């Protein structure tokens, strides 16, 4: 229930066209995103959280200095692919929500891409199991993540 | 030839009674032992580091909210066994010299043991494998460093 | 879909009787209890695969070499608690099918534990979260499975 | 001291010809370059291991299938770069000995690519950081490892 019904909320966002209201590239834009989408299924929608998380043998950016991190973050530039993924891969290590990190941050970096590069990612052409994968890797080396997605932007 | 007298320069810090001057459970006092055991051998010492780095798939803090996450850490309790080594795990994280962070992380463990609990580790009785292994494992949960040391420690 | 009747086929097992036909401790038992959950659902249901696969960073025994290891693990010993869970760890790592793995062989665990100790998992009370990180580490070193399971055996 | 004393007897394999007479892309041939570097040193020095070994998080070939399994892996085709770095990354997972992996498995390696594509790797351009981080990942993807070396092959 939770899953589908913010699936519908991320099709509103699009459908609507409150899509074009989000801040593009910076920590309150993904909160925007994310209130969106799980507003009123979390009660921690849109709000960065102070506990600790791990997945998979990496543990995110620990929550007493997420916000410090994050204020760094969206100041990294957005000029290139190769930038934009490498922001990308930083505010995943962030992961600053308890829950729906994945969904949120993607729209994220659709957006970013869409304002620079004019370009996003074809999703329903990216393998979840080659993307887990390469998101596992990215913050030690984005290389997988980079050949992945470059290839399946769409203009 | 840097490990051998790096290796003379800890136990000059104690034989000396240098140790009883180190600032505990601190950034500063981090970077003091660090200096003590590398100055002279790499130019970095005592310094915090300005590039990333990581080992074993795991990325340490990012160097541009390095020092951003050393203040919080630093301000972490030490009122019993396990803060302490929450506090040590996230020093850990931290890493925050390009070279010499166990070394130097391990004597101010033992520093921080020393003031609040009256016990250092008995470390002539920890496995090198086991160890690495539990720091490996502990950002995720440090249990396994928890079991390897608590029955380690002497007064 | 699959997860929902793969359920229910798994209810029937025990509700039917169909569990006490299942071959204790060995490869064919596992596959019994796979073809039983996926028969239908996925075409692949009780065979062992011929693909590689990984997850989370950690690369499964390759199918070059699996039906070898598979003839090895299944000799373990089952004598204590901790050899069964040490026999459930190598099961694991041989991780034999493309997917349900994971259900299968918790099923197959519980009928090593039920001949031997006569005892079963509660899993009701088992984290998922935790049971998760468990398993990422157990390779490795099994403990925080060990402690997490032995604290939900039930009679 | 062993470090030292078997750089020289590398040194001396090369020097003196002998490199020429070791077996080529077999489980045997591993165990001649491990004797030639070892021998003396380690009192395991070629002979296949009967303990279990991890490292990074990463558990390599258990100790129970491991002769199964480089009975598999020295049958693999050696016939394209790629090929032949598939074969060397099972053999790294194999991780025949209890030490020095590593060294001589990099020699194996290079007389599989000289015997097969009349090239080596250029290892004084390769750098030992980025080597390690490839290696590690290797086992889920070997893209890193290709890509580091591949433009690293010289006669
Ligand atoms: N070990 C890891 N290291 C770094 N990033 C990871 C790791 N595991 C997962 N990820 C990323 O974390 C995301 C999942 O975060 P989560 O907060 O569960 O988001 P979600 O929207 O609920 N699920 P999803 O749609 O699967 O992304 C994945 O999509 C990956 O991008
Ligand atoms: N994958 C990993 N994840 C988290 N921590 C690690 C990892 N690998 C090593 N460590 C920790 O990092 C320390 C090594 O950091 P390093 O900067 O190499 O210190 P060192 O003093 O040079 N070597 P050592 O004496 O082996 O600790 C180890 O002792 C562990 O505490
Ligand atoms: N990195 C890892 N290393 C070792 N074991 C793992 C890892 N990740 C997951 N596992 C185990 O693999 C199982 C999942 O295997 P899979 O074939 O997806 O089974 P499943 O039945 O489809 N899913 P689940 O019900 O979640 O176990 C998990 O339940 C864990 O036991
Ligand atoms: N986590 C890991 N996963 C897969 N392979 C690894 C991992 N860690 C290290 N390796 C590989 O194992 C080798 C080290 O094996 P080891 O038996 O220590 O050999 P060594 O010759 O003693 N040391 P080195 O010269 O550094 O390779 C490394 O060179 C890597 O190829
Ligand atoms: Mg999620
Ligand atoms: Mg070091
Ligand atoms: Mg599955
Ligand atoms: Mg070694």
């Amino acid at each position: 229930s939770i899953d589908e019904q913010s699936l519908h909320n991320a099709r509103r966002l699009f459908e609507s066209g409150d899509i074009d209201r989000i801040e593009v590239g910076t920590t309150a834009g993904l909160q925007q995103i994310h209130r969106y989408l799980f507003g009123g299924l979390y009660d921690f929608a849109g709000q960065i959280r102070e506990d600790n998380i791990s997945k998979g043998g990496f543990r995110f950016a620990n929550a007493m200095y997420l916000k410090e991190a994050l204020v760094k973050i969206e100041q990294m530039p957005e000029r290139t692919f190769e930038e934009i993924i490498a922001k990308y891969v930083e505010m995943n290590i962030a992961h600053p929500f308890l829950e729906g990190n994945g969904r949120s941050t993607r729209i994220w970096l659709d957006l970013v891409l869409k304002k620079n590069l004019k370009k996003v990612v074809n999703w329903q052409n990216v393998s979840k199991t080659l993307y887990l994968q390469a998101m596992e890797r990215s913050p030690v080396n984005d290389l997988e993540l980079r050949f992945l997605l470059k290839d399946n932007l769409t203009d």
